[PDB]
């Protein structure tokens, strides 16, 4: 039997387990589905705190991988896994086979621009412009038996609160809010069921908000959100590292997660499946390879009849990338998918992943936003001077500008834990400079407050410049810089970033250099001090938190635009048309515990505090203490 670490490291990770799994904190649905967060008031990426993400469920995953690693029980392994496949993994009711198997490879989909603002929307279908050829789905098809996606949705409706399942029903509804571009906020959407059979909405349900066309059918559409996937391939990983060590078998988790990984491929691809770089042109196959980790794929097709299409998506955010999945999927034998070209398309990826972190790593160290394949999400020809990643032009904030989406200090720590985990798992020279440059930067920003144990770190980025376009190695690129705005107590946060410092530093344990030796001792102090005042300072008694403020909750008056003409209903008689705002189309809102303390303080001009318990936020603290413990035991 293995020797599990005795020290307070691991005994932490097992509190925080404890905390997590304490059916008085409810962290879970009665599925066993983790909750975004225990507290319901809040909008962020979900606008309501008990629907909750893709992210989640492989955060989950992760949770109960470090678990079983140090008990060497697996069932809270296997029942995360479980969950996930019957509730964010469409099945036969969510996407018909008999629609997934009408699809044609030769013509994926129908163009539509995306646009600058929600009110140039719906977008008009363009029959007559170019879309390229899928050459993913045949060798899906063949090997798997099947025309349907194994992939996760990215939104659930946990507990069915917009009412899209029905008045008298808790099931959990797989849901979309963001469909209208880069100005689109968290305050600005339309919520929408991912099944649309016109039953809530307007005439043709929520369809003609989004898309422009002459008539409109019953139809389903669900969207990947790639770097959720990613993680569930990192954490089964995980998981069957430890699971050789403790001699079990998990290898049919293995196959699910390998599976994900399969189709997880179509990440890679332009939207419309356009050539990477000359954009105007229909690809004839992996020339619209963008071999990263896009920011969705998303497919659908017809409920009242049988078709169905595919897209990928054009933009890219350094943020989602992992490669220390594509690493998983490409170079180990218990991870290879089972496609043929599965393990190639991954090595590919894991190739031009690591060049992307490096090309947009700012002169200071913070990673830049990414790129895209589409300028304006419509194909625009990019302005002269324009500095470029093998054809894609460089985007600050990909995606989504309200707020910037790489604003957030998040996605350092998320994206860069991956790097660190691969570096430290692979030993890839290439990622060392990257990983070296970037913990400089992160350990020069943490605000450390040793009298009363307590931290900052950063919390709000500004950007400026823009990196030397991509010719094969790294420039310093003196002119992209990054500046830390505002700092702040992001708990969750910093969970990551120890957790990537860990890596890091373990990673540099075998160096003799004695700059890295200096660089071993900054990163791994500063991820112990980290872990250290958290236990300190931060338990409540649901986990480990702090309060925040949120001064954007004036928000919740934001006016949603709705077509001139347009009208429509929310299953609880929310009316939906022109004048309505995020609240008035979620009245629910109001029945809320905690609204009257947010309409108080929005009435005398307050900031709104709220403390936390997001379910990514407490697992990735968990992970980093039991990151610390296993690859410390001092
Ligand atoms: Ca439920």
């Amino acid at each position: 039997a293995p020797v599990v670490p005795n020290n307070e490291y691991v005994q932490h990770f097992k509190d925080m387990y404890a905390k997590i799994h304490n059916a008085n904190n409810g962290y879970f649905s009665d599925e066993g589905i983790p909750y975004h967060a225990v507290e319901t008031l809040m909008v962020e990426a979900p606008d309501y705190g008990h629907e909750t993400t893709s992210e989640a469920f492989s955060y989950y995953m992760w949770l109960e991988a470090m678990n079983a690693k140090l008990t060497g029980d697996f069932s809270g392994f296997k029942k995360a896994w479980d969950v996930t496949e019957k509730y964010i993994i469409p099945g036969e009711t969510d996407q018909p086979s008999a629609s997934m198997s009408n699809y044609d490879p030769n013509k994926p989909a129908t163009y539509a621009a995306e646009h600058p603002d929600p009110s140039m929307y719906p977008s008009q279908l363009q029959f007559g412009a170019a879309v390229g050829k899928d050459p993913l789905y045949n060798e899906l098809k063949s090997t798997y038996g099947t025309s349907q996606v194994y992939g996760m949705h990215w939104l659930l409706d946990v507990d069915n609160w917009y009412g899209f399942g029905g008045a008298t029903s808790t099931s959990p509804v797989y849901i979309n809010t963001f469909q209208r571009g880069v100005q689109e906020s968290c305050w600005e959407t339309v919520p929408q069921p991912c099944k649309d059979e016109m039953k809530y909405g307007g005439r043709n349900g929520f369809l003609d908000l989004f898309t422009g066309d002459s008539q409109y059918a019953t139809q389903f559409k669900y969207t990947n959100a790639p770097d959720a996937d990613a993680r569930a391939v990192q954490a089964t990983y995980y998981a069957q590292l430890a699971a050789k060590e403790w001699g079990v078998d998990i290898s049919s988790y293995v196959a699910k997660s390998t599976k994900m990984g399969d189709f997880l491929r179509y990440s890679f691809f332009d939207k419309y499946f356009r050539k990477v770089g000359n954009s105007t042109q229909a690809g004839t196959g992996y020339d619209s390879a963008q071999y990263l980790l896009n920011w969705y794929y998303a497919w659908g097709g017809g409920i009242s009849s049988n078709w169905s299409w595919r897209i990928g998506s054009s933009h890219n955010h350094f943020g989602y990338q992992n490669p220390m999945a594509a690493w998983i999927l490409s170079n180990t034998s218990d991870f290879k998918p089972k496609s043929p070209n599965a393990a190639t398309d991954w090595n590919n990826s894991l190739k031009r992943q690591i060049e992307f972190y490096q090309w947009l790593q700012s002169a200071e160290g913070g990673i830049a936003g990414g790129a895209s394949n589409s300028n304006g999400g419509s194909y625009q020809a990019w302005p002269a001077g324009t500095r470029t990643f093998y054809g894609m032009g460089y985007t600050p904030h990909p995606v989504y500008e309200d707020p910037g989406s790489n604003e957030w200090f998040g996605m350092q720590a998320w994206s860069m834990q991956r790097v660190a985990e691969y570096y430290y798992s692979s030993k890839d020279p290439a990622a060392k400079s990257l990983l070296d440059k970037w913990a400089k930067w992160a350990c020069a920003n943490v605000q450390f407050d040793d009298a009363a144990k307590k931290f900052k770190i950063p919390a709000k980025l500004v950007w400026t410049g823009q990196p030397d376009t991509w010719t094969g190695s790294y420039t310093g690129n003196s002119n992209l810089h990054v500046k830390v705005e505002a700092y702040g107590e992001d708990l969750g946060v910093a969970g990551s970033l120890s957790n990537a410092l860990s890596y890091y530093a373990k990673a540099l344990e075998s160096s003799t250099d004695a700059a890295d030796k200096v660089a071993y001792n900054t990163a791994k102090e500063t991820s112990r001090k980290i872990l250290d005042y958290l236990w300190a300072s931060y338990q409540d008694d649901k986990g480990i938190a702090v309060t925040e403020t949120r001064n954007d909750f004036k928000r919740f008056n934001q006016s949603v635009y709705i077509p001139s003409g347009w009208t429509g209903k929310m299953p609880n008689g929310d009316v939906i048309q022109s004048g309505a705002t995020f609240l008035s189309i979620r009245s629910k809102y109001k029945q809320d515990p905690s609204w009257p303390n947010v309409e108080a303080a929005l009435a005398n001009g307050t900031g709104v505090d709220m403390t936390y318990h997001r379910f990514w936020g407490q697992s990735d603290i968990a992970i980093a203490f039991g990151t610390y413990g296993t690859l410390f035991t001092d």
